C-alpha cells in the first residue's frame, strides 16, 4: 500500500458568509481502492458531516483521484480554525500530516 499526498483547504471567503463552512480535501493517486480520506478540524474529527462522490480514473495514464466534501455550519467552523486531512487504508493510518490554521496558531492558552 502507498498513501498519496493530502491537501486541505477551507471554504471560499464568501462561502462561509453564506452561513455554512465547507472544507474540501484533494486526494492524489492512491494504491488501495479502499482509500478513504479522514476529516480533522481544530483537533476534532469530522464524522457524518462529510459526503463526496467517486471520481473515474483518468485515461491519459489511467491514474486515480478522489475528493471529499466537508459540510459544516457557520458557527461550527467558527469554533474551529485548523484544517487537516489525511488518507487512511489497510496500509498506514496516514503518510504525512498536513494542517493549517485560519484564525490563530494552536500554541496558546484556552479561549
Amino acid at each position: 500500500v502507498a498513501a498519496p499526498s493530502v491537501f486541505i483547504f477551507p471554504p471560499s471567503d464568501e462561502q462561509l458568509k453564506s452561513g455554512t463552512a465547507s472544507v474540501v480535501c484533494l486526494l492524489n493517486n492512491f494504491y488501495p481502492r479502499e482509500a478513504k480520506v479522514q476529516w480533522k478540524v481544530d483537533n476534532a474529527l469530522q464524522s457524518g458531516n462529510s459526503q463526496e462522490s467517486v471520481t473515474e480514473q483518468d485515461s491519459k495514464d489511467s491514474t486515480y483521484s478522489l475528493s471529499s466534501t466537508l459540510t459544516l455550519s457557520k458557527a461550527d467552523y467558527e469554533k474551529h480554525k485548523v484544517y487537516a486531512c489525511e488518507v487512511t487504508h489497510q496500509g498506514l493510518s496516514s503518510p504525512v500530516t498536513k494542517s493549517f490554521n485560519r484564525g490563530e496558531s494552536e500554541n496558546l492558552y484556552f479561549q
